[PDB]
């Protein structure tokens, strides 16, 4: 099943992936949501094992971690204006988040390429490309019945920015 997949993930990872999956299921579709959750789960498990086997150091994720935190912060600044403006009016903050997430993608690919086979690399590009697209943020912020689900996601991203990775 899938219960053994999520157990090797910290609780903050389960919360974040759960809220993300809810969001994808709202704006996109169910198969896209389960696909993205399988992707993030596989990536995170393989990374955690690559660090536990000392194949890579914890500092090797410094740039990925920084870019992820910056994208999450930009998504918080944009979440401040949810329900008061449209996604086209908030294009600045959201494209800042998208650029940060693209940096996170490129550094993740840079780090994991000597280990993954090319299919898992393309899986990285697909996951980051979908979850970090400005069209994705545009669809989320324009949707009306998400404030409840988006609040859980932003709250999950906030407490990741509190766990300093060092
Ligand atoms: C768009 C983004 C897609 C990303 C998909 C690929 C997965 C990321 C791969 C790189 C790993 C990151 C660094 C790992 C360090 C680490 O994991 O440490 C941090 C904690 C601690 O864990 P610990 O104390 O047990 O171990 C520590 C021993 N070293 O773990 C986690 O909370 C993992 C959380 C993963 C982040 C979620 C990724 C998905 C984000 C989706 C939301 C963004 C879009 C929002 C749309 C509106
Ligand atoms: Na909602």
């Amino acid at each position: 099943p899938l219960s053994g997949l999520k157990k090797l993930i910290p609780e903050e990872g389960r919360e974040l992936i759960g809220s993300v999956k809810k969001i994808i299921k709202r704006v996109s579709n169910e198969e896209k949501a389960n696909e993205m959750e399988k992707n993030i789960l596989k990536i995170l498990i393989k990374v955690f094992f690559y660090i536990d086997s000392k194949a890579i150091q914890i500092g090797d994720l410094a740039k990925v971690d920084r870019a992820l935190r910056d994208g999450f912060n930009h998504l918080d600044r944009a979440f401040r204006y949810y329900g008061v403006k449209k996604a086209a009016d908030l294009v600045v903050i959201l494209e800042k988040a998208s650029t940060a997430l693209k940096e996170a993608e490129q550094e993740t690919v840079t780090l994991l390429t000597p280990f993954f086979r090319p299919h898992n690399i393309q899986l990285i590009r697909n996951t980051f490309a979908f979850l970090g697209s400005l069209d994705f943020f545009t669809k989320v912020w324009d949707d009306l019945e998400i404030e409840d689900d988006l609040f859980l996601l932003i709250s999950a991203l906030n407490k990741y920015t509190q766990i300093e990775l060092i």
